């Protein structure tokens, strides 16, 4: 697999946008499903409650960031 | 999550910065392959002669930058 999806369940990432975020390692956020739909991400795109981020990178940084996240 | 596969062959963009490529769209570059090897591509990211760009977005403008660069 090479497209993961990790919860966005962690308040402290609430309004972040994703030119701010500090991110596990080399990762890029792919989509982003929110209010059943899917958006395309970009820098100020912001982080909130609930997302469903599709994310690719190596296992271990997405083991990471899924920690943090969910 | 659609991904498509784009082949860089156009050496005018070649050693240009993803952070200095001109969208005309709502794309990210998924993944590039380049050298044999798969890698995640960040602002920095040069477009170079070969490279296997894996793109999702908007298939229109997925479609404008197969012109580009693959035509
Ligand atoms: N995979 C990709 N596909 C297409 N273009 C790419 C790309 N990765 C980087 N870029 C282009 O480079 C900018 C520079 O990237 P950088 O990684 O330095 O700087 C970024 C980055 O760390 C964060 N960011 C934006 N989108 C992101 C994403 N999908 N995943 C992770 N971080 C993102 O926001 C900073 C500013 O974002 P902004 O989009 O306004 O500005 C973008 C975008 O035009």
């Amino acid at each position: 697999t090479s497209l993961y999806e990790i919860q966005m369940l962690n308040y402290k990432y609430e309004n972040i946008q994703l030119r701010n975020f500090p991110f596990g390692g080399d990762i890029i956020f792919v989509r982003i499903i929110r209010n059943n739909e899917s958006i395309v991400p970009h820098g100020d795109t912001q982080l909130r409650y609930g997302d469903r981020l599709i994310v690719t990178g190596a296992k271990e940084y997405v083991d990471e960031l899924k920690q943090e996240l969910e």
